[PDB]
């Protein structure tokens, strides 16, 4: 699809069998989602924005399933206030910026 | 122009007489710059993002030139790590996300 930013950009992602509204976000580079259960192994990760840094767990070789097209990299779970896709995703999605 | 997201998406902008680099963010709802000298009156706000909140000042009716495209709209002004050019200026210059 075209997605014009009237409105966020609010997408259904499909994770670790779940159903989760996501935030396409072009000034993200790796992907933060809220707290939820995922499988397997991970790596303790601080990550900084705009007001500190939080401590997210790292998951690696993830599939996602973003607005219908799949995707497999990198995924922070930790305390960010909303669902984040970041650029490792939205790469392989084949997103682009236009004006 | 047609950006892709292999990189962070960084424009020109100029602003108050002085050029910057800015960061194209579907993510944002607000546009937010790094401590910079503008004029005029200006209103308190906090924001927040992934590590907390911060105090910024918010200018009004600020004309702003992106990438060679012309927009007056809100900034804020404040602690932010980067310069970010939100949803309220990237609808005005026909900013839109395709996949
Ligand atoms: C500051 C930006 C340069 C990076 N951020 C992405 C930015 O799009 C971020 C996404 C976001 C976070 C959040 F907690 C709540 C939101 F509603 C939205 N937006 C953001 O700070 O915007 C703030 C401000 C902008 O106006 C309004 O719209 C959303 C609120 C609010 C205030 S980030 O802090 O969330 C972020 C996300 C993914 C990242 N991956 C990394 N990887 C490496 C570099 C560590 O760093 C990341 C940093």
């Amino acid at each position: 699809p075209q997605i014009t930013l009237w409105q966020r950009p609010l997408v259904t992602i499909k994770i670790g069998g779940q159903l989760k509204e996501a935030l396409l976000d072009t000034g993200a580079d790796d992907t933060v989602l809220e707290e939820m259960n995922l499988p397997g192994r991970w790596k303790p990760k601080m990550i900084g924005g705009i007001g500190g840094f939080i401590k997210v767990r790292q998951y690696d070789q993830i599939l996602i399933e973003i607005c219908g097209h799949k995707a497999i990299g990198t995924v922070l779970v930790g305390p960010t206030p909303v669902n984040i896709i970041g650029r490792n995703l939205l790469t392989q999605i084949g997103c682009t910026l236009n004006f």
